[PDB]
């Protein structure tokens, strides 16, 4: 089956095979018209398996390029993730004029990112700085309806951003979209997203 058969909007069909995307994978395959359904998602399989390509064409595809809002929220454990991310939805939706999708990690004046979030569709970042910026009104997140963990075993383990994520989720519209994709799905996974998925749909390989 193809990427038409998952009945994706033009400009992401067309970004897809510019991005070197020609067909889907297994993961891709189901996840897909899943995370256009609008449902909760929470995505296990292992590395390689293009899970960050699955988030990043479902959140394209739900974007309403028109409206110049911050509509989809990333959060990455690391520095380096988000920016893979960025490049990842970057190179996917390269058929979607003004596309404005920025990174927010820390070593940036607080400033410059106030005045990129003015012209933001997607914003993919640190726990950290994106509790920060919302806590500022620097991203309101009122226009926001989906919400997605990258990585969401190293961002809720012992020692790293439940607390944040806690918070961030608390801050954001009562009806949303929500995904968290994972290599592994430990009890303590488990039962950290039962805080923000009443009733999660599992896509496994
Ligand atoms: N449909 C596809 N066709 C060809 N290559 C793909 C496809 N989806 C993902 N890839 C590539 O496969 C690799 C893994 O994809 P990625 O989305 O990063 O997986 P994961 O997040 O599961 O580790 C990347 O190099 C990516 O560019």
């Amino acid at each position: 089956a193809d990427f038409e058969s998952l009945l994706l909007s033009r400009p992401v069909l067309e970004g897809l095979r510019a991005a070197g995307f020609e067909r889907p994978s297994p993961v891709q395959l189901k996840a897909i018209p899943l995370g256009r359904c609008g449902l909760d998602l929470i995505v296990q399989a292992k590395s390689g398996t293009g899970k960050t390509c699955v988030f990043s064409t479902i959140a394209l595809d739900s974007l309403v390029l028109e409206n110049l809002s911050t509509q989809i929220l990333i959060l990455a454990p690391t520095r380096e993730i988000a920016v893979q991310i960025h490049s990842v939805i970057t190179a996917i939706g390269i058929k979607m004029e003004g596309l404005e999708c920025h990174v927010f990690i820390g070593g940036t004046p607080l400033s410059q990112d106030k005045t990129r979030l003015k012209k933001c569709h997607i914003a993919v970042g640190s726990p950290g700085r994106i509790k920060q910026l919302i806590e500022l009104d620097y991203l309101n997140p009122g226009s926001i309806r989906l919400f997605i963990l990258d990585e969401a075993d190293k961002l809720l383990e012992e020692g790293s951003f439940q607390e944040q994520i806690n918070w961030i989720y608390s801050s954001l519209p009562a009806s949303k979209q929500m995904l968290a994709v994972s290599a592994t799905y430990p009890e303590f996974l488990a039962n950290a997203l039962t805080k923000y998925m009443r009733d999660p749909t599992f896509v496994r390989l």
